[PDB]
């Protein structure tokens, strides 16, 4: 039986209508509309993908698709509702997806409710050079996040609550380093903070185990947002 896996393509946006879509995940990409890249490297990786967002006629047909409910959280609790297990999450917007990146994913995700693949700096100048991207220095290293999301639903059942509280925080910088707290915010911002201790509190925070898997995969976060990313 084919684990599940959840697309949310879901997202109106502005550059997109240029392209006569809506959602940036139906803008076309290498001949295809975007998401499929996605689509098929979901299934590749023997996943069943649930789908949220519009759906014109994408190709692979995902298992379900379900409509937009107006938000990257919201979008998510809606999929839920109709998966089981654990859960690999994706944004449309990454057409570089391989499967090899997702079975690492798959393969090296530690056991925890929450999982979230990171890519180290090293390697996103690797394929992309140009790739311009939000990084933090940790002990450890220079990561960014990835747009992909390891979910036990079971385990992470529970801190949805939270979930929504801390993404509605998502615009407020301020008022998102108060739950992270001052302190936590200038270590990493120095660098001066590791990465245990960013699980650490994550998971003080959500009362849920919560891990960042590094994986060498940069199509794992690579999204495009323009034009000259399309070619
Ligand atoms: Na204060």
């Amino acid at each position: 039986m084919r684990p599940s896996a959840i697309v949310l393509a879901g997202g109106k946006e502005a550059w997109a209508e240029r392209f006569g879509v809506g959602s940036k995940a139906l803008v076309p990409y290498r001949g295809r509309p975007m998401v499929e890249w996605v689509l098929e490297a979901l299934y590749a990786a023997g996943l069943s993908p649930v789908y949220v967002g519009e759906n014109p006629g994408l190709v692979p047909a995902p298992a379900l698709t379900l409509p937009d409910r107006g938000g990257l959280l919201e979008n998510l609790e809606q999929a839920l509702e109709h998966v089981e297990g654990r859960v690999l999450v994706a944004t449309g917007d990454i057409p570089h997806l391989t499967e090899e990146a997702v079975r690492f994913v798959l393969d090296k995700a530690p056991e925890a409710a929450l999982v979230y693949p990171i890519v180290p700096k090293e390697a996103v100048e690797a394929r992309f050079p140009r790739t311009k991207r939000t990084y933090a220095r940790l002990r450890e290293g220079t990561f960014t996040g990835g747009n992909l999301l390891l979910l036990d639903k079971s385990l992470f059942r529970k801190a949805l609550p939270l979930a929504r509280r801390v993404v509605a925080l998502r615009k407020r910088p301020l008022a998102l380093a108060r739950l992270v707290g001052w302190d936590v915010l200038l270590k990493l911002l120095l660098g001066r903070l590791s990465l245990a201790e960013v699980e650490a509190r994550a998971q003080r925070i959500l009362g849920v185990e919560a891990r960042a898997l590094v994986t060498p995969y940069p199509e794992v976060g690579v999204d495009v947002d323009r034009e000259e990313d399309l070619v």
